[PDB]
């Protein structure tokens, strides 16, 4: 779904992250890169 190269600090800042460009806050981060749902 989403996928993105923004560095994670959490998972809970891909919400954020997501939410910022469309509003899916629903994600994970992944090492330093983060994804919505």
């Amino acid at each position: 779904f989403g996928l993105i190269d923004v560095k994670c600090f959490a998972s809970s800042e891909c919400w954020t992250a997501c939410k910022k460009v469309t509003g899916s806050g629903q994600g994970k981060c992944q090492n330093n890169q983060c994804r919505c749902y």
